[PDB]
């Protein structure tokens, strides 16, 4: 209980948000604000089914990408009720998907998907029935 | 680019991290990291909006009952005295109690998260939550 | 076989195209050009479960319509797959309603719904599953 | 308003025409008319529409086999090469081969009408129909 020093990767664009913010709040590291986040973030998966929606925004332009999100839901295990794209601007639409799985179905489906070159994020809502 | 740099923390807070690495389904601790980043730096970023600004852009996804006669009408009245513009709503039945609704919304963060709360206050709403999303991560 | 007169009801909206299209094509009356219209669209509903869709377009300022289309959905023994609904202009509403349910079902649906005040259209696009 | 008005018929295709009233869940003559009129004038109208003219809306609705590798961006070469503008698309599957979607398309009536042929003759493509609407219908 002692201070520990680790790595973290972010892409360009994330990297340059962090940096205005630590400007902006009035930080004095990238070590500093990512340590107050991770504090301030810190304050089980399972078999059951439960409801979800992936909001995924990605470039419109990148080839295959719908095809390898395509590719990723038919393995996941997940059972997809519907999809929903729009076109958002020039550049990148918005696609929301609905599924029912598991939480470990469900959890690899946004993370495989939130990983390909051309998508810009992918986040997931769970709603489990407790909640409804 | 992808750019890596270091973070320093307290052993006892790095073992809290490091617990939820694996189960939340990262294959490192700098993923799990990123989504935290990412998620504060979305909420930053609408807390500082120009009331100006009409362009952010979020989805509400939506549980309520879909028999309750006049919910639906309800809902349509508070989202056009919000200021929000719909871009496209989806339905679903999930059973004969319980419909999901996406709707994907752009304004103000103001507007947005006003709707949002004025949303999940109404009687037979089950679940009312925003994804949002912030320019820098797309454009 | 010899010449019946019956009588035919239509919209302001659809009487006026009608009319302009009498004087674009070359028709002498209304009673010609429907005659013909019907002779050309002239040249079995059952149990079985097809999925179809409705693309209604309608007035969004007409208060309560999307809950009597509801109303209508939960009565038609239809079962809803999936509801998208876009702003199309500033006066209009295109939603598309994917559904499954028999011929009797699917097609009470589409005439209540349409017979609504503030529904301008919705037209059915049925599948059956031979074809496909 | 609503206008009634009179049309002259032979009996035997009047006789035709009474066949497909109750089947096809009319009231009346005047109901199964009144949408054989609106067809054909929506047909007419797409017929002599301004290759100038880009505002047209139609849905097409395809169903093709979702695990048929490549169907999916050879779809989106296709829609990207027509000229058309896609307001919002919708997919659902019906199971393992089957998958049903909605496209709303904004354009000229040849584009949209093109992006139809070009889809419906794509391999694993079993079904692409348009729905048009006209202004007429809804301004």
């Amino acid at each position: 209980d002692s201070i520990i020093r680790f790595s973290v990767s972010l892409q360009q664009n994330l990297l340059d948000e962090l940096d205005n913010r630590i400007i902006k709040n009035g930080y004095s590291s990238r070590s500093e604000l990512v340590r107050d986040m991770i504090r301030e973030k810190l304050v089980n998966p399972n078999d059951e089914s439960k409801i979800a929606v992936l909001v995924v925004i990605y470039d419109h332009h990148q080839r295959e990408l719908n095809q390898r999100m395509i590719d990723i839901q038919h393995a996941s295990g997940t059972h997809v009720l519907c999809t929903t794209h729009i076109h958002m601007d020039e550049h990148n639409c918005l696609e929301t998907i609905i599924l029912q799985g598991n939480s470990f179905e469900i959890q690899r489906l946004q993370l495989e998907i939130g990983g390909l070159r051309g998508v810009k994020f992918a986040k997931l809502t769970k709603a489990s029935s407790f909640e409804y």
